[PDB]
This record gives structure tokens, sequence and C-alpha cells, in this order.
């Protein structure tokens, strides 16, 4: 089944988000299958820098190294990659729908709370990035006998 | 007043979300006038099956009757009918938005937590076939002086 | 499994609790297996009037018949009779605690928003009264398999 | 910073919303900076009625005269005006999104929750007819530092 | 009826709960007769400050002036002193029970979000302290039909 | 400054309550300086399994290995072990009181919920059995200011 990456950035720690948004996708019926909280290193930063221009995440991976840890996951689920997107809302807060966690939690694109993968392709490789194999857990959750 | 009929499927029940469910339309303001919680019957779902091509609800009920309760409603207000839609979301949960019943709980179109009437010829028909008359209550709301 | 009869009295209809009611015991892992919005009759009143002096309840019936509608409810589950009376609270709103549903939602005992049956006798002879054999549904709740 | 002026209506206040329509501006990351609860006299409706006909909540606040308090409120921050707005959803309930504070509470247009300010233009023009310049509180709040 | 004063501390405004205090009463059906947010002045403070040794709270008033302001409240109903301070908790935050505000979101007795009046008798004095007669609204609450 | 040791048993994920007990420990102000999902293994059980006489946690730790991932967590905080033990409520959630995590979503002492550390002395043992010390981050969260 498809998974993707997603992210509390160092505001949404420390305006003390990480449970509201963890509900938002267990709610939705989403499979957790990764979670850490972690501080992001030089050495996870310098992996993809190079490729910031194309991607503007590997970008702000290098100001997470000084401003404080991130809460990193993988969730799994049909369509969860676009669906996460969805539930996240517009990149911009201030185009951001209510409903949607950057609409009702965020203001500016600066401290705009979480990143989640853009598509299959950057979901993989991100996964790769922060996660060893052996930290995702593959297990049954019973309740998708109702969710699918 | 114009009334509605909401159906919590037996997926929104085995998932525990008639609390939720029926907390959003008490919050909106509009007033809850028939409700119990039942299982639907071949003599139910045998009224309409024959309609069944123009109107796939009552292929579905065929499938309900095997697999668990539905929690059926009937709700009363102004314009109830296509508010009620507009609150559940696109059919498809990956095309609702975030905010509504289906964005916020549903993944896939099959299990997609509850089920409202399309208009209001539908449900004068769907409240007929769940509900006597005797088991719709008739009864003012004090509210509803400040709700219109 | 063991069975209690609980009521939102109509006061908590009117205030519309009804959502965040069902909701307290769905998070909570119980099981509902009857409901239903219904007036309160002289028929039903009468039935145990008399015994009205040793169980204030059916004295609480009489006042119902014209005040409004109730939503019936039968709840299953381990220890659910006393437990039910736990998350109600003290039926005194002003000495229950915070978190219970008369704590949370109640100030006076004229208006205390719910009932639920004291002993397991008396959720027998209540449920008895508001629901007739066939309304109450027999399933199985899959995520049992997590509660017990 | 960018100072909107936002208001429960008298059915805002009388279906008891302050505090989860304050919480949802909290959450957001928004500054309140001016908060009151305060009935709507003769002298402050006739300070603009005769521009009615082109601002018609001048019109609405002769009607609130008579029927109630409202919770006058301003609040601060980038973008603040329009995002209230966005907030707020439709004027017209039946047209707001689900999500928003109409959308998720309000039925009709005559009892529709809440007021805010259309433009800049007009926020100051409202903070000025219902606020004195020493009711409005000037402080730093902390957590602007991961809002900003 | 009775009323009680009401006050989120600077550390209450800063963290952002006054929606969800606010929620709280108006969810458990008291009425909310002033509001206001302001800023505690040497004035306000050295009224009672000669008192403090008798009861502390003249004494945090000193410590509000330079850091930040308070949401002051006046609420109104049956046994609304007594009611207020269950619902708050114990003082020290360790002491006081989940499902209180207190318990709920206080840690230390130094920053513990909030204070009410401890008797009618300073309930009394505290309301004459923050709040001018004109600024206390007298409204009926259609609700309390149901509350009542 | 003190830290306990708080783990969501296969139970609490299967039923989907991780981002809810998160948030409440977010919303009491304590701080997040640990965090993984994880499978417990015959490694890890076997390192204390000799002491379950003494330490029931230890015997549980063995009917985890095959039933599901656990949420292990560690907060930090003034009083943290003992605070936690009350927001958990009683072992047996039957006697839990409303407002904890046991008296909230439990319903037998088989299947609780959660654990977390009884002493101090505990707490340090069972951090060094689940988290290495470079799994832990130290950070400043700035929020403290109004929490301390």
């Amino acid at each position: 089944m498809e998974k993707t990456f997603l992210m509390v950035k160092p505001d949404g720690v420390q305006r003390a988000f990480i449970g509201e948004i963890v509900a938002r996708f267990e709610k939705k019926g989403f499979q957790l299958v990764g979670a850490k909280l972690m501080q992001v290193t030089p050495e996870i930063a310098g992996q993809h820098y190079a490729e910031h221009e194309e991607k503007p995440f590997f970008g702000e991976l290098v100001d997470f190294i000084t401003s404080g840890p991130v809460f990193a996951m993988v969730w799994q689920g049909e369509g969860v990659v676009d669906t996460a997107r969805n539930m996240m809302g517009k990149t911009r807060p201030h185009e951001a729908a209510p409903g949607t966690i950057r609409g009702d939690f965020g203001v500016t694109v600066a401290k705009n709370i979480i990143h989640g993968s853009d598509s299959l392709e950057s979901a993989e490789r991100e996964i790769g990035i922060f996660f060893k194999e052996e930290e995702l857990v593959d297990y049954s959750k019973l309740m998708n006998e109702w969710i699918y």
C-alpha cells in the first residue's frame, strides 16, 4: 500500500500541535507506520542540499539544523500522498482553507507547521532519508476491515 | 419545514462515529425529529431494489442486510437537504473537502460513512421507507428563536 | 453481556447535547444496541407510576409527557451499569465532578441532562419499558477485539 | 501590524458560541488586543446609520439595540482582515463552507453568528466606533516568535 | 442571581486558552455578564494591596502590572461561586484533578492559569474593583428556560 | 528536570488514540523529549523478564512481542512522574475517574490503553530500556517561560 512522509516542522513542535495533527490522520483512517522525534543534522541536510533549487524543502532542512526538533512520520493508505496534501492545505497558510491543518493553525509561509511529500517519487526519497528500514513497522490494523 | 433523511452506514457505526456526526448537525442548528438504530432487512431492501440502476443507494441497502446495523435519522430545517449534502462532502472521500464528514473521516467510496438524500423528492421517499409516521416527533425547539 | 438504560432528558435534547453524550460512550468502548428519539406517553408513564415513592424516576416520567422528547438508549459492555453512573456524575450537578456529564453540562437537579439505571435490576425493568425486544440489535463490534 | 474588528452577534451570544469562536482565532495564531461584552446603544448605532444603504452593518446595528448584547473584539496579525473573512465563511451560511464559523454554526443570513470588517478601511472605522484607544492593549505575545 | 469574578491570568492569555476557558463555562450553562481584556494598573493593584497578607490575590495583582494583560469576566448563575471553584480545580495544579482547568492546563502554582473568587463576599469586592456598574450587562438568556 | 516513560499499549494504537493522548500532555504543558513507534522484541522483553513477579509491566512486555506495535514516549517537566499517573487514572479503568485517560477511553485492565512509570526509579530504568541516549532530544521550549 501507498506511503507518504509527513513532518511536523519546529514551529508545530513549539506551538504544541503534534497530538492534534496525529489525531487528524488517525480519525481519517490512515495507518501510522513510522514515527520519531528527532533533530535534523548536517549529515541529513547535506545528503540532498545540492537539489534545493528544484526542491525547496532540501533548503528548509538546513534551517532546521539550528532551530529545534521535528516530528517525522510515515503514514500508509490508499491515495495517502495526495490526500495528505489536501488535509494540510495550501503551502501558504493565507491561501489554505479552514478545516485544513495550515488553514486552522498557520499564519505565514515561513512557519507553516507541516511538510508532506508532493508526489510518490518524493515520498520514497524522503522516507529513505529519515527512516531506516527497520524503523518502519509492518502490522495489521484491525479497523482496516471497515475502512477499505 | 424541510426534512432530510441521513443514515450512518455500518462502517460509521463500527468505527464509533455516531456521536460525532449527530453533534455536527446539532451545532449547525438543525432539529432532530426521528432517530433509530436498526437492522436493514430484506423487506426494506426489496421495496425499491428494482430501482437500483437509477438510484445506487437501493443497491447498497442490499449489502447492509448482512453487514451490521445502521443509524437512521430525520433532520429538519431550512434548506436542510442541500446543506446536509454540503456537510457530508463529495461521495468519494478522496474528493471530499477537509471539514466535511467524508473529508474528515472516510478513505474509500465503499466505506464512506454516511448517506443523505440527494433531493427533496428522494428525502420524502427515503423517510417513508425507514420511519412510520408515529416514529417522527413533532416538537418545538426553543433555540430556533435564535437560529431563524 | 451486561446492558444499561440511558436516556437524554428533554433538557439535553433542547440544549443540543445528544451527539456529545453518545460520543463519550462510543469513545469509552461501550456498544450501542438500541436507540430512539421518542415522546414519553401516558401509557409508558402509568405502567409504573404507583412505584414513584420508592423510585423517583417514575415520577419524572410523568413530567416528560408534556415537556419534549427524550433520546433513549441501551448500551452494552462489561460493568456498564456502574460505569455509566460514574460517567454521568452525581445526580445533583453541583456535586458532580468536572469530566462527568452532569459535571460538565448541568446546573440544577431539575434539569440534570441524563438518566441512567441505578442497578442491574432497574436496568432490566427500564429497558423492557422503553424497548420492544425487536428494537434491540444484536451484532458484533469488531473493535471489541481490542477492548476486551 | 494589521487589525480587524470582529463581533459575535446576539445570536452567537445566546447560542453560547463565544468561547468556540475565540478559540479558533487563538489556535490560528492571531493576537487578541481588545475584547468586551457590551450592549449596542442608540448613540453607537446613530453615529453611522445614515450610511446604511452603502454599508448594511450600520443597519443591523440598529436591530441590536433591542436584541441582546454582542461580544466585540479586535484581533491583530499579518493579513488578519482578509483571513478572518475566510475563517468566518460566506455571509449567507447556506453558502459557507464546512470548517468556517458560519458554515459550522449558522443556518440563516438573519442569524449568521458573527461580523468582521470587510476591508482595512472599514476595520479602522469600526474599531474607532466600538473601542476607545485606552481599551486596546499593546503587549507582546511570546509565541509570535514561532508564528512569524 | 449569584455572580462570581473569574480572571484568566497573563499565562492563560499567553498560552492562548481564553476561548477554551470561556467555552467550558458556556457549556456548563452559566451566563456571561461582563468581560474585558485589560491591563492591571498600579491604581487597581494599590486599592487593596494592604490586605495582601490575608488575601494573596491582592499580592499577585502587583505582579501582573508588568507581566501582560488579563481577561476579566463576571459569570452569573445558581451556586456559581462554589461551582466555578470546582471547575478550576485546586490552586496548586499538581493537586488539581484531570477534567478541571488547572488539572488539564497548568503545571505550577506560579503559572496556574486562572483566578476565581473564593466566596460571595470576595466576589462582590473583586467585581467592584474590576468593573464599573455600566460594564455589567443585564439581559435574559433564553436557554435558561432549559437550565433552571 | 524530571522525566517519565509513557507508552501507548497496542490497544491504544489499534483504537487510534495516539494523537489524543499526546495532545493531553502537550496542553498540560509538559515537554516531549523522545518518541518512537516500535515493535517490542524478545531482546527488549528478556532484559528484565526475571523481575516480572515484583514488576508486572515486565510480564506485559512479553505479551506485546506478538500483539502489535507500541508508541513509546519520554516526557519532561516538574513533577511529571506523579502527574502523568494522575492524568492516566487508576490502572483498572473501572476505577479510573472520568477526565483521566483510562477513565475516558478504557474498559478492562487487560486493554487499559497506556503505561507510565510508577516512580522516578522505574522511569530511569524504563527510559534506558527503550531509548538510546542519542534518541532523546535536548531543546528549549520557548513557552516554558509561561509554564514555570
